[PDB]
């Protein structure tokens, strides 16, 4: 089998996708998550074996239990690797051994029991060259502690970074890691004996990020692989309306409005926001006047009023998650209103959609600045003195993208990109070259 082993945590997708073009090519996929995430989730279905491991919680959710990053981090290591090294056994004793394990590398313990059974290793980047790439300078200690402005720069200067990151555009966790203290460690220790991998995957495409996937390759063999997406979204036929059409009530909603009117809006699955912010970002997509689709999820939902809400009856629509893919991919929609986290940010290019960049943490502020800067593709929202959203700048921007004199070059930009995402993961793009070179050599 392949094994595909991600983060366990919607982001299976991006290793699924990787592991369904695999399964085209005659090889056979196994998702290996949690006892837990096993017994409350439907599992992926035909062409996927499932398969499990313990964090140390299979009848809770261990990360609400161990809320403190490290000390989740820790339980996970040390029963993941038990179990994983178990699941190794017990599956070659089945008769099926695995030929290779793709692994998420913010677990690095899984190279190490992998390669200690004799299996192959492929870690698989889930972020941007230009972040990634960061991280390993650090790892190979050729950048120290934390990393400055002055720093991106030099990357900049010599041809590494296509952009210059200011200081709101480096990664955090490494330009403040102080705030983050685990995640400073988990960031860099991806890197950590990546050498010794057999393959290093990226979900991007190396023609959004030229120069970065460039020196990816050159420094750590790591080869582009996406967008890893489903093929539909790709316009790939191997195997503007959408043949892959749900029946979820936001999408009945959806069809009831005008071409390119709607704001969808998520800050995804993971940050948190306190009743002011959620406040600020609802009243400034009320005060735009332009239709939304606000993805509040239910456990961040006890925050919004009932004055808000009724507030946003008048021309949007809250929901606790929607298919986002589909909504992107759907004529009504005109901008997204993101996180900019990696997958939401792919998701957009691959339909085409203008951004509104509200970053938090992790990839978001160095993704923001691409969108706005490199691939013009959107704006960022500008932060008060005190580093407050205000509801007046939500505004500002959803009224930029979608009615300002530079409307039109934020859309011809996502269009472009789009175009060349296709065209990367089409039969001889640059990111199905390197799928198809990975599945002759586990065949
Ligand atoms: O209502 C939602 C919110 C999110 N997602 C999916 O969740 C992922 C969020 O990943 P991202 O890297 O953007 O941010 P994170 O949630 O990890 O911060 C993407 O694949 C989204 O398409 C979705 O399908 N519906």
């Amino acid at each position: 089998q392949v094994l595909l082993l991600p983060f366990p945590a919607g982001h299976t997708n991006p290793m699924l996708q990787f592991g369904r073009r695999l399964a085209y090519h005659g090889l056979r996929p196994t998702l290996v998550t949690t006892r837990y995430v096993l017994s409350t989730t439907p599992p992926p279905g035909d062409p996927f074996r499932v398969a499990a491991i313990s964090d140390g919680f299979d009848d809770a959710s261990g990360m609400a239990a161990l809320p403190d990053p490290g000390e989740y981090l820790r339980t996970l290591e040390a029963h993941g690797a038990r179990t994983l090294a178990e699941l190794l056994l017990s599956e070659a004793r089945a008769g099926r051994p695995a030929r290779v394990l793709v692994y998420d590398p913010h677990l690095p313990w899984a190279r190490r029991v992998a390669r200690a059974a004799g299996v192959a290793t492929a870690a698989f980047l889930s972020q941007p060259c230009a972040v990634d790439l960061i991280y390993g300078e650090v790892c190979a200690r050729r950048l120290a502690l934390p990393v400055t402005p002055t720093d991106a720069r030099g990357l900049y200067a010599r041809g590494v970074l296509g952009v210059e990151l200011g200081p709101d555009d480096v990664p955090p966790f490494v330009a403040a890691p102080e705030l983050t203290p685990a995640f400073c460690e988990a960031s860099i220790e991806q890197f950590a004996g990546l050498e010794d991998d057999d393959d290093v995957l990226v979900n991007s495409f190396s023609d959004l990020e030229p120069k970065e996937a460039a020196y990816m390759e050159s420094t750590w063999r790591a080869k582009t692989i996406g967008p890893s997406l489903p093929s539909f979204y790709l316009d790939d036929g191997r195997l503007g309306f959408n043949l892959f059409r749900s029946t979820v009530p936001c999408m009945e909603w959806l069809d009831k409005q005008p071409p390119r009117s709607v704001v969808l809006v998520s800050y995804g699955t993971v940050s948190t926001f306190d009743v002011a912010k959620l406040e600020e970002l609802g009243n400034g997509l009320c005060n735009s006047g332009k239709p939304f689709l606000w993805v509040v999820r239910s456990n961040e939902e006890h925050k919004l009023s009932v004055q808000l809400r009724k507030k946003c009856e008048k021309r949007g629509l809250i929901v606790p998650f929607c298919p986002q893919l589909e909504v992107l991919a759907h004529k009504a929609t005109g901008c997204f209103l993101s996180h900019c986290g990696w997958n939401s940010t792919l998701e957009a290019i691959v339909n085409g959609v203008p951004l509104v960049a509200m970053p938090h943490w992790a990839d978001q502020p160095t993704i923001s600045k691409y969108v706005e800067s490199l691939w013009g593709m959107g704006v960022r929202v500008q932060l008060d003195k005190s580093g407050i959203l205000q509801r007046e700048e939500v505004e500002r921007c959803i009224r930029e993208v979608m009615d300002g004199d530079r409307k039109e070059d934020y859309r011809r930009n996502a269009t472009r990109l789009m175009k060349k995402a296709k065209e990367s993961m089409q039969e001889g793009g640059s990111s199905d070259k390197n799928i198809a070179e990975f599945a002759a050599k586990y065949s």
